[PDB]
Parts: structure tokens; C-alpha cells; sequence
């Protein structure tokens, strides 16, 4: 539908927030935590793409 | 920061899309798939809340 397309766009914006965060740097600690957040969102994108 | 607060709001909107989707119903197949999407987003909220 046009739904998954709309939820997908939502998650893509969420990745943009993460991606931006990663440009400001931090400890290896912070990087991994944010990469973990990014994985969660990407998992979201995968499910939503495999539903469609 | 005001970052996690902003990424959190993003994910919360994503849940709204899912929640809305679940009101239109479907097979047990579709429900689980969407509940799986919801889990991914909730996992994102958890990480982001445990970073803050």
C-alpha cells in the first residue's frame, strides 16, 4: 500500500537523525550505542520492506 | 540531550503509523508482521531511552 511507503519514509528520517549524530563523534561507547539504534531502525526498514 | 528527545518523537510517530495500520485488520499473518515492525521500533525506543 501507500502505508508501508509512509512508515518507510518515517524510519528513513529516523536514520537521518542517527546519521547526523554520528558526525559529531564520541567514544567507541557512544558510536556502538548509536550504531545499535541504527540497526534497530534498519531492522524496522527490513520488516516493512518484506511485508510489502 | 535534546537529540534523543527528538529521535524518540520520531519513533513514536512511527508507532502511530503501525498502530493505525492495525486498526484496518488483516490475517494473523499481517498482524504478526506488523507487530514485528512494532517490536523493532520499540526496541529503538528502548535503546534511545537507555542511552539518555
Amino acid at each position: 500500500p501507500v502505508f508501508a511507503r509512509e512508515l518507510h519514509a518515517q524510519l528513513v528520517q529516523a536514520l537521518g537523525d542517527v546519521k547526523r549524530r554520528l558526525l559529531r563523534g564520541g567514544t567507541q561507547q557512544q558510536y556502538q550505542q548509536w550504531q545499535q539504534e541504527a540497526d534497530a531502525i534498519e531492522a524496522g526498514m527490513n520488516i516493512i520492506e518484506k511485508i510489502k
